[PDB]
């Protein structure tokens, strides 16, 4: 099966990365052993959906070309460390964004850096060192390679994006006309920056190029199958499933229970510029919006109570009901435009977009 | 002057980043501000040392090479972005590491984490842009140079070198085999890890790589000049400087005033495998080891004054001199054997060399 195969390319991968801190880099076991618990626990436990819609989309292509049996198991393995070049680098923006956030629990478990032999100090560099590795990888596997030059290319493009989308989620609860270094920010009073637009430019940058993007590129470029699409299709429809994965993120934190969801959602208290806040706020009264303003953005679990109440009386099901719709409606658009130049990577389309929205 | 152009082209990149984030990246005015004002905190201030060698060994080539005009300035521009990268680089891991060690001041000036409107959850991220910005460089500025790949894959490695060299640095005061991210780590007792050998680890990793070996090799690499020199004395000689240069450093964080140093020095507190504490173990008799070890690692300012009189009492300015001795007949030695492939590039080491002992 194909997540047994991209599992056990996790495993090579280790050992190469570990065999060769020990040879070229003067690792002792010791500390290659905290390496190797460190990939582990911040590697591992999700789901793959990003790594393995490289693999997905790599299994389509090898389905309609003619290929010798061992350029397809090269194809197939380069899609497994392209997919793995991928969650490592989710590894090192979840530890570094839970560092961020002062996060608690990730993926059932204590964030990273709140292991008690990890801490801030290592973890803000183990975080470093994920990042580090998928450049290993590529350099290493993809050597002589025709598409190393575009996967490395779009792999930087991408990581900026999300350091960017990340620096817009950080200060969006802040007014943009108060940003300065050297004052500190005090939280929104108007909440006139919680629009649809602002809310889709954080959502565009922070997930959507790494987690949409990235792995259908990534797919193309492996199966040296990119100049067969209209990448400008790609990017629309990449970013149109990403938004809406979000929008499911954002609500999740309000609803979901914390052990399904595998932490405490604190997007109320962080303030943070949720679909849910943006929604609301493009449909409340006067005195709505007023009570939210009393009580957004803090601590206290009674005034969180009330921004959750004010969001269950604002029927925002209502609301997602119809963005579902609308965006049902575009992503089966795009796809169809997909079938023009290729109804294989169009299929791997459908399927990402089935798993998102039925996740 | 070479200085002048070089911070000349600071000028250019910043704008060229910024203007990109504008026109790509859908950036709003305040927030492009407060990265032109992050980046020249945390990019400007130091003495260009490692920028300015890329530059140096450059002019050294364009000397004696024969080239047009329009040719010598592209090869001192591609220098000077080259220098810029290192800086940016060096700027991410000083952000960076001054967040993970918890510092207070640098360039004598507070750490950018500590900046009002900045906070540690944005400056973990700032110096991520940090070091995203030195590949969007080199792919803008390089995209269709011959010395690309190269570049990049050497960026890479060094940067993989740096970040493994803070891991040994940050567990230098750890036993190695207590190590385990599920364990508070104690303060290692015995100190029968502060060797010299395990110290020039240390240093090799943290500091040679991307103070001397990235420089030097990359104002090879913009000159077209690599396949003429040694390599491995190359590595040889960076990783000799590089050692002297960090074990200057180490004796300043003890012994220079926090005015000239531009910060208080607390290698010590820290419990740091430092070039003092190792030689001082080197030569210590069995009551001086005994009162080492009960005073070092600690806040409380009276035991690191212990420790400072034991340093001092011991007289470590005999070891350094008779050190100094050695890295300047080693370091002669080898700008001599460098001489027999290129007396441009020994001499822009010779430089390099006087620049380092002579600071
Ligand atoms: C899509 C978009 C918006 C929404 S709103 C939502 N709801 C389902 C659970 N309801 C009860 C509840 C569970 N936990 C709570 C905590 C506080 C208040 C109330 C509750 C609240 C509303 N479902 C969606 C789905
Ligand atoms: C190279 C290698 C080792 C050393 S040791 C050193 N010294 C110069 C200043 N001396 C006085 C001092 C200044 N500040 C202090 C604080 C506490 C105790 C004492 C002092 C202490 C010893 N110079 C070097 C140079
Ligand atoms: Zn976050
Ligand atoms: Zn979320
Ligand atoms: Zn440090
Ligand atoms: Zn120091």
């Amino acid at each position: 099966a194909s997540m047994e195969r991209f599992l056990s390319v996790y495993d090579e991968v280790q050992a190469f990365l570990l065999d060769q801190l020990q040879s070229k880099y003067e690792i002792d076991p010791n500390r290659a052993r905290y390496l190797r618990i460190m990939m582990d626990t911040t590697c591992l436990g999700g789901k793959y959906f990003r790594g393995m819609t490289v693999v997905n989309v790599a299994e389509g292509f090898l389905a309609v070309t003619q290929h010798d049996e061992a350029t397809k198991e090269r194809i197939l393995h380069d899609a497994c460390v392209g997919g793995w070049m991928i969650e490592f680098l989710q590894a090192h923006y979840l530890v570094e964004d839970d560092i961020m956030d002062g996060s608690v629990m990730r993926r059932g478990k204590p964030c990273w850096y709140r292991f008690p032999g990890v801490t801030t100090q290592c973890a803000i560099n183990d975080g470093i060192i994920l990042k580090s590795w998928t450049q290993i990888m590529a350099w290493h596997y993809f050597a002589d390679r025709p598409f190393l030059k575009d996967l490395l290319c779009l792999f930087q493009k991408v990581d900026y994006a999300t350091a960017v989308g990340q620096m817009y989620d950080v200060t969006s609860m802040c007014d943009s006309n108060k940003l300065d270094p050297e004052v500190a920010q005090p939280m929104t009073t108007d909440f006139a920056e919680f629009t649809p637009a602002i809310y889709k430019r954080i959502v565009k940058y922070k997930t959507t190029f790494y987690t949409y993007l990235l792995p259908l590129v990534m797919g193309l470029l492996v199966s040296e199958a990119a100049a067969s699409v209209e990448m400008n299709l790609v990017e629309r429809v990449a970013h149109l499933i990403g938004e809406y994965f979000q929008v499911q993120d954002d609500v999740m934190d309000c609803f979901t229970p914390p052990e399904q969801l595998g932490k405490v959602g604190t997007d109320i208290e962080d303030a943070k510029c949720s679909w849910l806040a943006v929604t609301f706020l493009g449909k409340a009264n006067a005195a709505q919006v007023a009570e939210f303003k009393a009580n957004y953005g803090e601590k206290d679990p009674a005034k969180v109570a009330v921004v959750k109440r004010l969001y269950s009386k604002a029927n925002l099901q209502a609301d997602f009901a119809a963005y579902e719709a609308e965006v049902v409606r575009e992503v089966e658009s795009l796809i169809e435009q997909l079938k023009v130049k290729s109804p294989t990577f169009a299929e791997s389309v459908a399927v990402v977009w089935e798993k998102t929205h039925k996740r």
